[PDB]
């Protein structure tokens, strides 16, 4: 059996140290990393986080929910897999940690957050909401249309969450179980870019004025919607050589969508997703920079001058990528 000689090897063996580990490094990247290592860095965030402790968590159940998450990528589809949604938790875990973070939050909001990192794309097929919405498909029936994916991914995450021997939230109280599954919802439909733009104004603005303040909970949610984009979009903000790889696999996952679209839907992709056009992704990531991740992290260094950072790696990588536009 494959699943039962993987938990062995993960619930015995030593969790190194966070410093050991080097997760709570903006920069880190995965790509030295086996499967098992990453597991074993997600145990590190949970302990460090202390949530193991003040939620008590069993080893072996964290382990096998663990476990459980990670399967339920798609190893096929070349950007949104595990290794994007352990990805995004690290930078949720050096936010919290080395940006600061986690004193502004209540254990529970960090709790719900982490499992919100790890699970906010799971099950992802590879295709856009745009895609499965002009493809009619079964998921966008459901959903009418309205965030399929991340609909999809929270339920996925309900589902992992309720299997037998991953019950990771146990330990709660009925009402904070209740909180906590809603947060969680809301921070995985956060990651629908499209939410992301019809919300960031009025987090800008607030900045802009002076104004902003966690106390408020109406900006406590706004701002943990934000921090998931941030989180989610954080391999624009890595050493060039990790952001370089890191957007070839997502114009690879672009591309794929698009040779369906030409062969599914008779359509002509855009250039976004037509391989064709491979010399353009310098350009179309200088534009993605401007357009949506600058502002994000500006805005996020205003409330943690700690996560300046992934500003400053994002700001890097705009000069990278317009040097290569030229
Ligand atoms: C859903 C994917 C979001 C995303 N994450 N990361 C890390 C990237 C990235 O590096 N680039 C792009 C990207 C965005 C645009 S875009 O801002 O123009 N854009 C197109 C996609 N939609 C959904 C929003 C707007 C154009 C090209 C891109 O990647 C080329 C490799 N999207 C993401
Ligand atoms: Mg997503
Ligand atoms: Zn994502």
């Amino acid at each position: 059996e494959e699943e039962t000689r993987e938990l062995q090897s993960l619930a015995a063996a030593v969790v190194p140290s966070a410093q050991t580990l080097k997760i709570t490094d903006f920069s880190f990247s995965d790509f030295e990393l086996s499967d098992l290592e990453t597991a074993l860095c997600t145990i590190r965030m949970f302990t460090d986080l202390n949530l193991v402790q003040n939620f008590q968590m069993k080893h072996e159940v964290l382990c096998r929910w663990i476990l459980s998450v990670k399967k339920n990528y798609r190893k096929n589809v070349a950007y949104h897999n595990w290794r994007h949604a352990f990805n995004t938790a690290q930078c949720m875990f050096a936010a919290l940690k080395a940006g600061k973070i986690q004193n502004k939050l209540t254990d529970l909001e960090i709790l719900a957050l982490l499992i919100a990192a790890l699970s906010h794309d799971l099950d992802h097929p590879g295709v856009s909401n745009q895609f499965l919405i002009n493809t009619n498909s079964e998921l966008a029936l459901m959903y009418n249309d309205e965030s399929v994916l991340e609909h999809h991914h929270f339920d996925q995450c309900l589902m992992i969450l309720n299997s037998p021997g991953n019950q990771i939230l146990s330990g709660l109280s009925i009402e904070e179980y209740k909180t906590t599954l809603k947060i969680i919802k809301q921070a995985i439909l956060a990651t629908d870019l499209a939410l992301y733009i019809k919300r960031r104004g009025e987090f800008f603005e607030l900045i802009r004025k002076n104004q902003f303040n966690l106390e408020d909970p109406h900006q406590k949610e706004l701002f943990l919607a934000m921090l998931m984009t941030a989180c989610d979009l954080s391999a624009i903000t890595k050493p060039w050589p990790i952001q370089q790889r890191i957007a070839e696999l997502v114009a690879t996952e672009f591309f794929d969508q698009g040779d369906r679209e030409r062969k599914e839907l008779n359509i002509e992709p855009t250039d976004l997703m037509n391989r064709e056009k491979k010399n353009k992704i310098p350009s179309m990531q200088v534009g993605f920079i401007d357009a949506i991740c600058l502002q994000l992290y500006e805005a996020l260094t205003h409330v943690s001058e700690d996560c300046f950072p992934l500003l400053d790696g994002c700001r890097k990588n705009r000069q990278k990528w317009q040097a290569l536009a030229e």
